[PDB]
Formats: C-alpha cells, sequence, structure tokens
C-alpha cells in the first residue's frame, strides 16, 4: 500500500541524519516548512511536544527496512501512529512531501546530530 514516496519520501527512508540534522537544514534551506511546523509544535501542550520528539528520535534510529515497515503500516492503516490522534501532523515537516525530503536530505549531513537548539523557536 506505500509507493516510494508515500507515506514517507524514500530520501527520508534512506537518509543517515538525525531529525536535529533534517530539522537545522529545513532552518535554513525550507524555513518555510520549518516555522509553519514550529507554529503547530508550539500550540502542543508539553506531553504532546515530548511525544513527538520521542517517536522521530525513534523513527531516525530505525535503518530503512524498519522506516519502510513503518510507512506500510501507516499507509495500509491511517489510524496505526497513536501520535495522531493528539496530532495528526507531528512529523509534517519530515513526511509531508518528496520536495522538502530532497532539498533537507541533501544537505542535513552538514549540520550537527544532536543540537536541540531547533526545537526552541521564539
Ligand atoms: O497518513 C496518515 C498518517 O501519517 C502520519 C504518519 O506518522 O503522519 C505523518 O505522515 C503524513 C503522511 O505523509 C504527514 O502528512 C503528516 O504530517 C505526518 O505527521 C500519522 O500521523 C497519520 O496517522
Amino acid at each position: 500500500d506505500a509507493t516510494d514516496d508515500y507515506p514517507i519520501p524514500n530520501r527520508i527512508m534512506r537518509t543517515p541524519c538525525t531529525a536535529e540534522q533534517i530539522m537545522a537544514a529545513a532552518r535554513d534551506v525550507e524555513p518555510v516548512y520549518y516555522e509553519r511546523y514550529m507554529t503547530d509544535y508550539k500550540n502542543k501542550p508539553p506531553h504532546v511536544q515530548q511525544a513527538a520528539r520521542d517517536r522521530i528520535h525513534w523513527f531516525f534510529s530505525m535503518d530503512y527496512a524498519g522506516r519502510r515497515q513503518y510507512s506500510e503500516n501507516t499507509a495500509t492503516d491511517a489510524f496505526f501512529e497513536q501520535l495522531a490522534w493528539m496530532w495528526p501532523n507531528w512529523a509534517k515537516l519530515f513526511f509531508n512531501n518528496k520536495g522538502v525530503a530532497a532539498n533537507t536530505t541533501d544537505v542535513c549531513e552538514q549540520y550537527p546530530p544532536d543540537d536541540m537548539s531547533v526545537w526552541n523557536w521564539d
């Protein structure tokens, strides 16, 4: 039920980067996407914020096989991901579209892996 790029962009399933690398890249090369995401994030309660960080860290901790199985799970069942009951767009910056995915993954490796400052906005 998944395609190569939907629901999760191919480049995102293949990248060696952390979430924080992709976010730092977005801040520079996809700033509108970054700012839309952080605006959404900052409006969520702390428990939801924490859950999104934990879940995206889990996602990028997997290899391609794990990421692809997640994509398949969410392609076959739109309600697979429990976080979506609280925040459907918890991973919008990462998974929304392949153009953003290509731009961010083209440069994410140039950024530091663990820079948590990307989670602080205003
Ligand atoms: O497709 C609905 C399903 O997708 C999830 C996967 O975690 O949401 C992420 O992926 C979507 C599809 O690419 C993005 O549009 C969305 O912004 C992102 O959070 C789940 O939350 C949801 O159950």
